[PDB]
């Protein structure tokens, strides 16, 4: 759809069985999400934001539901304060920015 | 233009007659700059992110053009590690995500 930004970019995800919000992100690069439970194993890795840095476990191969939309991708699951869908994923789902 | 998201979507900005690149992202209310020399008033202000909390000055009414549009608006000043134009200006200029 289009999307103005008067309000936060946020979407329905599926992922893992769970359903959650999540913002549109062009910021970011990669899709950090909240703690959560995931199957399987991961390798620990550690991403800075503004404030200083964060470590992560990153989920590789991991099915997300955006709107309608399925993608496979890395997740990083962590202590952010939301959930945020970053440039991996957003290009999967084709999305575009314009002005 | 449309961009999609293969890569960071940077572009060009002018504020304080000083060039610089700077970071589309929809993830942010604001817009933070890194240090920078801006003339005028400012009040002091924290933001938080991935990683914590920092202080940054802020400046009402500047003016700032990004790309070729002119856009006037709140700019924060800190210890970013980029330049991040967030929705308070993205929505002046227009951009829209789309999907
Ligand atoms: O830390 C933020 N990351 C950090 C980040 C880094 C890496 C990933 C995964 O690869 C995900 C998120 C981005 C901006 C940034 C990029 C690179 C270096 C430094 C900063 C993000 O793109 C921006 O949207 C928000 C996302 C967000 C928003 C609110 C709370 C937590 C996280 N932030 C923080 C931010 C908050 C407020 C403003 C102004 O209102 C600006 C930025």
């Amino acid at each position: 759809p289009q999307v103005t930004l008067w309000q936060r970019p946020l979407v329905t995800i599926k992922i893992g069985g769970q359903l959650k919000e999540a913002l549109l992100d062009t910021g970011a690069d990669d899709t950090v999400l909240e703690e959560m439970s995931l199957p399987g194993r991961w390798k620990p890795k550690m991403i800075g934001g503004i404030g200083g840095f964060i470590k992560v476990r990153q989920y590789d191969q991991i099915l997300i539901e955006i709107c309608g939309h399925k993608a496979i991708g890395t997740v990083l699951v962590g202590p952010t304060p939301f959930n945020i869908i970053g440039r991996n994923l957003l290009t999967q789902i084709g999305c575009t920015l314009n002005f």
